[PDB]
């Protein structure tokens, strides 16, 4: 039944309404999960799943998902995300805001609430296609900014798109942050949505520490759900969705609260979260726009794929991660999965 | 209309029924007041509620309570309270439990969550009459156990009851938390519902680090919400209850998971919460045993009070105390209100 659900899928003979309803109850029944009786129960599964964060590696299970999705083209992903090709959730904030505008909004809010201001430091992890390195290179002439990926191909797409807007302030460093070791220290640290790439997050937490000063801060984004913490996993056997999205191992969602337990080498000054609307609207528009794009794409990325099934195979895995986001973040009116948001300072 | 439901508090004219539904009712607009409509505004009050603690002194006001209540006859306590005198929730397993299984089952709970060996250096913080203290030392003959109070009376009956129960490991510092000042290391800190008393956490926690190894291990236990933080202050014009119970600036309730932004110097282990049915229970066999020997309470207080009429004063707080602990507690079967319970090391 899997595989057969799978397969009408992939032929894309699930009509929108379906595969909606379908995510929809798959998200329902993690709710059913993650939700206890009581308070003391509640903590006691929080603060099981916490405890046993610290018994993994520092960080999740990377690779598959960096050669298949971080290593994709970014001509494909102009097609697809918006203008800075952000892959965040961003900040609408009309009914008329268009994914261009909110990517910006969202690099002012991460900017206003990092407390960033110019002749900084600033090292973004997970940097991406850069939009917020290069939002705050031209905002702070001042600054030095630096991202780190894992990614060849996002290195090579920020430090093109610096050149062409006569950035000199930008620098990247194409590291696995798990293995990156330096001496350097930055007066602010950004991780937009790259947590959830980890597990110990006692172990992440230990080294962004020490590439901290005692003026420094460290700005933390990830996706959670405000009540409890899961891996982005198959909920049962029924579940098609978890695993054709992410790898097993690969993404965490936790808990709104859950970077309060992981403070052994930095201290919280303050928390915050985004009601998840933000994000569905985020999801909406990137699946309105790869639908408007879609014979675009699909003669993007022929060449590097080989195949028409295998193009199909990426499109339908991008467009699905839409849909079923939609369904994530929208329910109950974005007051379920949402955007976590804390700034630290070093002990 | 304050004077006068005052006036027939003190004069005994109020049915207990009609007592336990006007406080009821008090506490259902505290949880208006403090449920926001989504998580996002749920953080922001929170992390104000927070923040404006940060600005105030590490003590609470807390000169009148200590005069008033926790310097009143050992003699009377024993007459209200436990065999022990404990003034904290216990913990009931059974429907027949009695508070004095309930003081004791409390104090194992305490010993087993802050991790209590035989051979530990032991400070209990607020030790009250010394329950905890006692009990620790009896249990661990091998450990020195130090309460620490600001109260004459409660010293003097401690020691008269190790001195009674051959407890050759128990000392007592009088001393305000606030202001002592020592060299001294202990392995084990405990504070047992005292830290309501303080304000400023920061400064708090602070100095009790300075009295802990990278061997210490600091157990706290506080009356709380599960959701939200509140000063125990009047939540309007017509409440009388509030003010009646605490002193403006005597008491905070902290949210569950208001200690965790207060970890500059240690750093959290564990974190449970008990449910409120339990300190339901424990104001409860008070309230009961209290009246069960009202006569003998009123002999006991004449003397050191002077008339009938401040002996009745002493009395109705008390009972009103526990009647109105009783809605608070139980509400929706102890899913409001209830004990929070959390384990730190030192930095
Ligand atoms: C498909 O392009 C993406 C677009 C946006 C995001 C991601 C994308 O994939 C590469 C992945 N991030 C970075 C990691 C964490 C995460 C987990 C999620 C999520 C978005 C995320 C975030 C945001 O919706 C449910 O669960
Ligand atoms: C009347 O004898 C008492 C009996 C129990 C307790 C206290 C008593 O008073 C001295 C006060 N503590 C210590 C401080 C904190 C606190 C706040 C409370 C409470 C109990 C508490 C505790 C627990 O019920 C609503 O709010
Ligand atoms: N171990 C690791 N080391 C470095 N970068 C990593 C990593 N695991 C994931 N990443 C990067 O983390 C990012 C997650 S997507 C978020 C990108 C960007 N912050 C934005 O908001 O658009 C991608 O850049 C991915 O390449
Ligand atoms: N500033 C301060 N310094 C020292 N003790 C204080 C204090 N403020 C309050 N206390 C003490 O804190 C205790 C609060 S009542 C709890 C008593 C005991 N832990 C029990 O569980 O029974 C009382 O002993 C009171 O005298």
């Amino acid at each position: 039944s899997i595989g057969e659900i799978m397969g009408k899928l992939m032929q894309g003979e699930i009509g929108d309404e379906e595969l909606s309803k379908r995510i929809k109850e798959i998200f329902g029944k993690r709710l059913q999960w993650g939700y206890k009786p009581t308070h003391q129960q509640q903590l006691a599964f929080n603060l099981d799943f916490i405890k046993s964060l610290k018994e993994m590696d520092m960080s999740g299970e990377i690779d598959t998902m960096n050669e298949e999705t971080y290593e994709l083209p970014s001509a494909f992903l102009e097609a697809a995300f918006g203008k800075t090709i952000k892959q965040s959730g961003c900040y609408f904030k009309d009914e008329t805001t268009t994914i261009d505008e909110a990517e910006e909004a969202s690099h002012e809010l991460y900017c206003e609430r990092a407390q960033i201001k110019d002749g900084q430091t600033v090292l973004d992890i997970g940097c991406g296609q850069g939009g917020l390195v290069l939002h705050i290179a031209q905002k702070y002439k001042n600054c030095h900014v630096t991202g780190l990926t894992n990614s060849k191909a996002q290195k090579n797409y920020i430090l093109m798109q610096a050149e062409k807007l006569q950035l000199s302030n930008v620098d990247v460093i194409l590291a696995d942050v798990t293995k990156h070791e330096s001496d350097k220290t930055y007066d602010r640290i950004l991780v937009i949505e790259t947590i959830e790439h980890m597990k110990n997050i006692q172990l992440f937490m230990k080294k962004l520490s020490t590439w901290m000063t005692e003026d420094s801060l460290l700005f933390v984004d990830h996706i959670c759900h405000k009540t409890f913490s899961h891996h982005f996993e198959a909920i049962d056997e029924d579940d098609w969705y978890s695993g054709f999205i992410f790898p097993k191992g690969c993404v965490t969602i936790l808990s709104a609260s859950a970077l309060l337990y992981f403070q052994d080498d930095v201290t919280i000054l303050d928390h915050w979260v985004v009601n998840g609307m933000h994000m569905a609207r985020s999801v909406d528009a990137w699946r309105k726009k790869l639908d408007k794009n879609m014979e675009l794409a699909r003669e993007i990325l022929l060449p590097g794929l080989g195949s028409k099934e295998a193009v199909n195979g990426v499109i339908t895995h991008i467009r699905t991660f839409c849909m079923g986001g939609y369904e994530q973040f929208s329910y109950n009116n974005g007051e379920e999965w949402m955007v976590a948001q804390m700034l630290f300072k070093k002990k």
